């Protein structure tokens, strides 16, 4: 029920108010939150971050690999935030 994201940006910390029921992308934008998206069809070899905190449900997109995930990676274009998360965005180059 519209949690408390924090987006780690290079530029230095964007927390927002993301809805379970939109992505992590979408609701950014509105508080003006430029993050490193290119698409928003979720079959890219880009878009993502760094799962610091909390859980989220990306069982949307098709890249991120079960290592990237488990080793506390994200997609950024296709996720749902279930709780207040903590993610570090920009992180294509961190995951591949
Ligand atoms: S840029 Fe394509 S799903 Fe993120």
């Amino acid at each position: 029920a519209t949690y408390n994201v924090k987006l780690i940006t290079p530029d230095g910390e964007v927390e927002f108010k993301c809805d379970d029921d939109v992505y992590v992308l979408d609701q950014a934008e509105e508080e003006g939150i430029d993050i490193p998206y290119s698409c928003r069809a979720g079959s890219c070899s880009s878009c993502a971050g760094k799962v610091v905190s909390g859980s989220i449900d990306q069982s949307d997109q098709s890249f991120l690999d079960d290592e990237q995930m488990d080793a506390g990676y994200v997609l950024t274009c296709h996720a749902y935030p279930t709780s207040d998360v903590v993610i570090e965005t920009h992180k294509e180059e961190e995951i591949v």
